[PDB]
């Protein structure tokens, strides 16, 4: 099931083995899922001095390209758009190759500030097209494989900068929302969520207002105090909405044909009035049992906070389940990157942390409890010199 979303463009795999992926200064750095845990250099590109990357101007992803299920590493530069492919075997292609002069900062006139650049698989080709918002609407480029990217084209003109949409405002996500396997448009603008649906020809059917509700005009939801996520909360394989409020847990559930049903206080935790901050916590839904729904999982004061869905959306009580990944532990929103992964392979997920000084994970017992936390390895971290201003770190699923 896969789900694109701002926060986390980058999706991984349920079950899985999930690999580290570090864009530091001197290049792309991997630690591969396995028996040895040691930090591998991949591409000597990518990076703050190699290739002059910059957070503020380029954008950084790994997505399959070719159609391997081997996650290739795509970057939006300067003039273009540059491809390292996977070579399956901890090496990828170096130098990277420029793919497309389009959707970059000086060619196309893209920016950080003002659009979003995904890669997703939106015709069901195996590979993945290059998808962005930019001023006039949603714009493609078609992967046609070989590393041949057609010229961009006007997926539909909507959820684009021209048509008011803003980053300090409002949210846009790419998930299926009619159970199609195609990867539709949802959008939290100013008065209404809108989705469009993928028509699966490299266009997307004109915006339907489907909830009035989750938006900065509808409900007071701010980008600054009350997050959401687009996550399926049932088990259907149809995207629902959640959203992390004032009193809480917000739900609306997808009726099955992607029209969303009422507006529900599901859980009275996880919103602004237990305590939560988008400047100090960090708050996820993802498969922590068998049930293979989302699950809340929040990273709190004092640790980690989780509450179970019951296989229909609605949530068992919320228990602290360790004591580190916290406020308290010196875990920073602006340091320290926290991921909710699989990274033993069993379908529950996982924690994974890039600290101070180590990288820390805490693994599933595989019905949402956790066990203790270890040490992973002591590098890719603030104490080694990567920064959110000059580095960009993922969960990945590298190998499949
Ligand atoms: C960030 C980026 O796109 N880096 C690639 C580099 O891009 C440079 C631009 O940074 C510079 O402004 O202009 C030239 C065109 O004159 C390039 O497009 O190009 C490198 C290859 O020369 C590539 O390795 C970098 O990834
Ligand atoms: C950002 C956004 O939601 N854009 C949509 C646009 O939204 C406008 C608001 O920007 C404006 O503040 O108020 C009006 C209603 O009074 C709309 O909600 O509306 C468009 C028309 O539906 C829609 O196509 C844009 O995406
Ligand atoms: C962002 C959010 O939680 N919106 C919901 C709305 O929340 C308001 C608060 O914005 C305000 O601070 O306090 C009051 C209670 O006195 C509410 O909790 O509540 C709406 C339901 O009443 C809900 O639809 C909004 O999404
Ligand atoms: C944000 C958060 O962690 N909220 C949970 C709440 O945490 C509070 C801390 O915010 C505060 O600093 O101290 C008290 C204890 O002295 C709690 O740790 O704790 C709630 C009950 O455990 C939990 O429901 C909130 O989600
Ligand atoms: C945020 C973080 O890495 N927390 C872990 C903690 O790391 C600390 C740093 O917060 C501190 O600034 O430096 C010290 C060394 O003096 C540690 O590296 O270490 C804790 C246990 O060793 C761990 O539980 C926190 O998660
Ligand atoms: C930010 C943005 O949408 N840029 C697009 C660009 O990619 C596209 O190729 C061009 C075509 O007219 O128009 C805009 O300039
Ligand atoms: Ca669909
Ligand atoms: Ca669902
Ligand atoms: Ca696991």
């Amino acid at each position: 099931v896969v789900v694109i979303s701002q926060a986390l463009p980058v999706p991984t795999r349920i079950p899985g083995v999930a690999d580290l992926v570090g864009f530091g200064n001197g290049g792309v750095y991997i630690i591969r899922n396995s028996l040895l845990i040691q930090v591998v250099k991949v591409i000597n590109n990518f990076g703050y001095d190699a290739g002059g990357w910059r957070v503020e101007k380029h954008v950084r992803l790994l997505a399959d390209t070719t159609g391997d299920n081997q996650p290739d590493v795509v970057g939006f530069g300067e003039n273009g758009v540059w491809i390292s492919t996977n070579n399956g075997n901890n090496t990828f292609v170096d130098p990277p190759k420029m793919v497309l002069a389009n959707f970059a900062y000086a060619a196309g006139g893209w920016r950080v500030e003002k659009h979003i650049r995904f890669m997703a698989d939106l015709r069901k080709t195996g590979r993945a097209d290059i998808v962005g918002f930019g001023d006039g609407g949603i714009y493609i480029s078609r992967n046609n494989g070989g590393g041949q990217f057609a010229p961009a084209q006007l997926a539909l003109n909507n959820f684009g900068y021209a048509q008011g949409w803003r980053l300090d405002r409002h949210l846009r996500f790419l998930a299926d929302v009619t159970g199609d396997g195609l990867l539709d448009v949802v959008g939290f603008g100013e008065n209404q969520v809108y989705i469009a649906r993928n028509s699966g020809n490299g266009t997307f059917q004109p915006a339907q207002a489907v909830v009035n509700n989750f938006c900065i005009g509808a409900g007071g939801w701010t980008i600054s105090a009350h997050p959401r996520v687009v996550a399926d909360l049932t088990g259907d394989r149809k995207a629902d909405i959640l959203g992390f409020g004032v009193a809480g847990v917000y739900t609306s559930l997808n009726n099955g044909n992607g029209t969303f049903g009422a507006v529900n206080l599901v859980l009275k935790d996880f919103g602004v009035n237990s305590g939560w901050r988008v400047e100090k916590h960090v708050r996820c839904v993802s498969s922590l049992t068998n049930k293979k729904v989302g699950d809340i999982i929040g990273f709190g004061d004092a640790g980690v906070y989780v509450a179970l869905n019951n296989g229909n959306g609605t949530f068992g009580p919320v228990k602290r389940v360790i004591d580190n990944f916290g406020y308290n532990q010196g875990w920073r929103v602006d340091k320290h990157p926290r991921f909710v992964v699989d990274l033993t392979g069993d379908g529950c997920a996982d924690i994974v942390g890039f600290g101070e000084n180590s990288v820390w994970a805490c693994m599933n017992k595989g019905d949402g409890t956790f066990g203790p936390i270890m040490q992973l390895i002591d590098d890719m971290t603030v104490s080694k010199g990567w920064t959110l201003q000059k580095t960009v770190r993922y969960a990945a699923n590298l190998y499949l």
